């Protein structure tokens, strides 16, 4: 009864933010799916079931998205308890602000490997089953870092223009088929992380501390939301976006127009 | 549905992909006007294809180049359905022609009828749009809007100019409910690209369309396959959805992998 | 003895700002020189001794770059005076602020027949001597706003994104020639046009503060918080007519201060 | 003789013992560049390329330095402060290519890919930029690539490296735009090198019968449409403008030097 129905969903990193307002909407739309976190929380048993209340088929598996094993287990364990994956969604929130001088390496090698590298890891897992069946959705979920740059965000900008860079080229090597790879870039999204920390700049710099923040960059002066990402996710995965192959859907509120 | 009760006017919409955009509106619930170049006998059946969704559907008859009949296209949408709150500007026009010999009335005619008329269509329904607090303008440009190709200057300058266009309107309604946003498709089967077609078959193919079809798309279009009006109209569908309140002044490309390469 | 030494420039719309500059840098670079404006000034012959300082071959003609013709009369009057157009440079810097709903419809129309399809109509007319000689440039003047939207500037993002389209088009047409096409597109380049913006900016929101008016126009848009001069866009020019540019076509030379890549 | 547009710039380029990175040092030096050559080993060809580049009056050094090692990064730059002075103009430019479908690419190839073409660029400018913040100028000049801008089939980590270090010019442009720094890309399309000769060997040999005048054409023109190469010494004119005062507020983008690819 719903344009997902059936369609089986792995949205990486998907226990918060983002991740989890494309894994609802996805589930909203119809689709069974896998959440993944990198470890087991208590909280895991309740964010299955706030999913699970769109009536679809609704799985959690934990796995660091960094070691290709785990990204290995997170398909098998997809396919063993819904069928094949049939809707991959490649998405890592991972930051670190520091000028260029100063980043550390380990966090700018942190950044492209979750940012990127594990997109390409679960991707090339993904291909194969997706060709044989003869439909297949790979959704990246990039950033408007990914096709502008901003001070301070060396590693996440290179990381989302990268993954940009990788998901036109599996686009193009899907092109003549029914397997489309394209990317969503959203501007800023009001993420726990950017609560705590609009919160926390306020009581020691409240609306005014939000103001300041999205005036710089996003014309429209209103965050964009988990659930307007996870729309722009359930477009890509529809029939009407069979032919939108290797593009960015952008969701930014004017960031890039200017 | 999505769009249940908005008034949609979607300029050159008898045939091709406006007609496609129209369709799908209307089945997302819009109240439809369409528009064609002058009054034609299958006006009266194809307002009856695109009622055939239960909404309210009129026909207006308008020279998109002419600002007091795209005047009179709004004042006509304004009585008879309401205030306009989905515009899609759509109408254009193609020629091929390298540039040393590119006709300057065929120059002309294609930024008028592809970008300056887009604009007068604009400047008449945002203050309407910004009274009531919503608005959606969808404007139909092109892959040509992003990149280039031989023989295709006044088309690629005006798509190009589209976009251009289409940022500026987004920016100056960033932080209110009108968004502006375009559409870029790559090859669609339309009855124009058909002629195209039809003309390198004949100077190229020995008249052979199915051959001429394959080399025509395979030169620029990596899916090997046409776009359909039905995914334009459903582009715009989106565009025009709560989904899209934070979607301003980008480009949707619908384009088999064309601009991705 | 000089990169360009022997090229025949035409440069339209350079008796002042970006268009001068690129005037003086290509004849720094040897080439001659065609100077034009909209009509006949008393400072003409000041302009042509500005740009005559580097040695090279210097005329001006007065044409309207809308009327066809008179477009045509330049290109003529340069094949008598100096020969063969060899650099074209299609410049304007005609600018319209206001918000779309009160834009007049004239000055749209205005701004893209300048900034749009008068490059058209001079490169139309340029091409087929180029072709015979095998060899040529095309150098289109776009902006920052060619490739980004700012408030209030429909008809001049509109006409130059156009003029970025129509360069790929000439440059992929012209491909496989010695001809080559590009654009520059400049941020904010300090001339009296630009001068006379913030000048209004400063009237009506600076208390007429000329200097806090231009910090505010620049850190808007502008990382580097300063002006690109118009040497620096002559200088572009410069680059893509030398052989070093033969197979640089149909790609923009952003000039801006960072403006575009955040 | 007379002093040159960029005479007294000490330019370190990496990977330029060969193919864009040395037609790059090349043309520095014609400009007028000190400049220090790197390959990933000394090998016997060193002192050759060297007196090559030392033909045009300039001081040139060489120093062995694999850059997906940041200990040996550290070691390129510290030489080049010892042996000439800071460093002013860095080519970050040591690329490696290889072609394979997504699904089978290997795991070991994707991350080289990654680490020299996009992370040793990171550590090298990381490296170089205090010393070029306290002198008040520098240049950071990045060879990207088309591949950078677009796609292209079976070349899924070049692209993503690419592309990434295009994003990385940004980020370093910006954080700079007050200064006397600038950070910019050039992105060549196809150009006539060993290294892409034997991409058009891998096609001669798979799909043409091991013909190279007929391959060349069609390897060229899938893709770049002026039908011709684009060369070293072109991709080397670019870094010289970018290098150059006209060139001072030439900030975070691109030099696409490509023959029409990216036009259309």
């Amino acid at each position: 009864k719903r344009v997902l129905s059936g369609r089986v969903a792995v949205v990486t990193g998907s226990t918060s933010g983002i991740g989890l307002g494309i894994a609802m909407r996805l589930a909203m739309a119809g689709a069974d799916v896998v959440l993944n976190g990198r470890r087991q929380s208590p909280e895991d048993s309740a964010i299955v079931e706030k999913v699970a209340a769109y009536g679809t088929r609704v799985r959690y598996f934990a796995a660091n998205m960094k070691d290709r094993a785990q990204v290995e287990a997170l398909i098998k364990f997809t396919e063993k308890e819904l069928g094949a994956v049939e809707i991959l969604v490649n998405n890592a929130g991972i930051q670190h602000v520091s000028p260029v001088e100063t980043f550390p390496s380990d966090k700018w090698d942190e950044i492209i490997a979750l940012n990127l590298t594990s997109a390409f890891h679960a991707t090339q897992l993904c291909l194969p089953s997706m060709r044989q069946r003869g439909w297949g959705r790979i959704i990246n979920i990039a950033s408007v870092q990914g096709l502008v740059g901003s001070m301070n965000k060396s590693a996440y900008c290179a990381a989302k223009h990268g993954l940009i860079g990788f998901t036109k080229v599996v686009a193009l090597e899907t092109a003549t088929t029914g397997i489309t790879c394209n990317a969503i870039c959203p501007g800023y999204v009001y993420t726990p992380l950017v609560e705590e920390q609009i919160k926390a700049v306020a009581e020691a710099k409240m609306e005014a501390a939000t103001q300041a923040f999205l005036c710089e960059k996003q014309p429209a002066k209103a965050f964009v939301t988990v659930e307007q990402v996870g729309d722009a996710a359930v477009f890509l995965a529809s029939p009407g976006a069979d032919m939108i192959r290797g593009t960015t859907i952008t969701v930014d509120g004017g960031w890039v127009a200017q």
